[PDB]
């Protein structure tokens, strides 16, 4: 029948699926009570949140695979909890927190982000999950995660990170999963993990340099052998065994960092 999108409602939210419909623009005739909007596999190019301010039930918004080159956060989406911008061409992000106060899940994976601005996450006090994997990030700003105290999952894998801010994780007591595999990391700064307990941490495929400055990390690794994992496609970390040996000294023929003797270190 005639509406381009498929409209249904299995949960408490009216669900509108406009995926893969050769769209160039947002539909003009979306239902007023749209709660979940699927817009993936279209050719939107750009997206401004001002276009959805009048859908007062909108809670899930999927803009994945939309050819996006930019995002404007000029309209406030009061109820939005889940925003998916993955598999697009974003090179920068605007400030998100004024527009997206209720957000709990942000996915900006598979984009081309080269950096993040200082207060991009300011005001996202409810954020629980942040997916940034498969971008071009070279460093992260100081205080990035200070607005997001309830963060539970952080995925920074498959970027170009050269170093990490010393205080990146400070105070993130609910953080349970951390993915840093596939970066250009050579060391971990003293105090990086604090007294945080992180049951699922992935640190492999970096180029750790084993010398006297890797000793904070070696100790942490020994103490958290039970919490370091090898990422395995399509398999939930809960069905995998820990593998502390996955973390290796690139300058010592990939011998594991956990067993690095530190010979002749003060």
């Amino acid at each position: 029948s005639q509406h381009t999108c498929s409209i249904s409602k299995v949960t408490s939210l009216l669900e509108v699926n406009c995926e893969n419909k050769k769209l160039t623009a947002l539909p003009a005739d979306l239902p007023a009570d749209t709660g979940i909007l699927h817009l993936g596999e279209n050719q939107l190019g750009t997206f401004s949140t001002a276009s959805l301010v009048h859908f007062t039930h909108l809670t899930y918004l999927y803009l994945d695979r939309c050819e996006l080159t930019s995002l404007q956060t000029n309209g406030k989406l009061i109820k939005l909890e889940n925003l998916d911008l993955s598999h697009n061409n974003l090179k920068s992000l605007p400030s998100l927190g004024w527009a997206l106060p209720a957000l709990t899940t942000l996915d900006v994976s598979f984009n081309k982000l080269g950096s993040l601005s200082p207060g991009v996450l300011d005001g996202l006090s409810q954020l629980q999950e942040l997916y940034l994997q498969n971008n071009d990030l070279k460093s992260l700003p100081p205080g990035l995660l200070l607005p997001t105290t309830k963060l539970k999952k952080l995925n920074l894998a498959n970027n170009k990170l050269r170093e990490l801010p010393s205080g990146l994780l400070d105070g993130l007591e609910d953080l349970d999963t951390l993915y840093l595999q596939r970066n250009w990391l050579r060391t971990i700064p003293k105090g990086f993990f604090g007294t945080l307990l992180l049951p699922f941490v992935f640190l492999h495929a970096n180029s750790w340099y084993c010398d006297c400055e890797i000793l904070y990390f070696r100790h942490w690794l020994q103490e958290n052998a039970n919490n370091v994992y090898l990422w395995k496609q399509g398999v939930d970390v809960k069905d995998t065994t820990p593998n502390v040996a996955s973390v290796r000294c690139a300058n010592l023929d990939n011998a594991p960092v956990y067993s690095y003797p530190g010979k002749g270190c003060p």
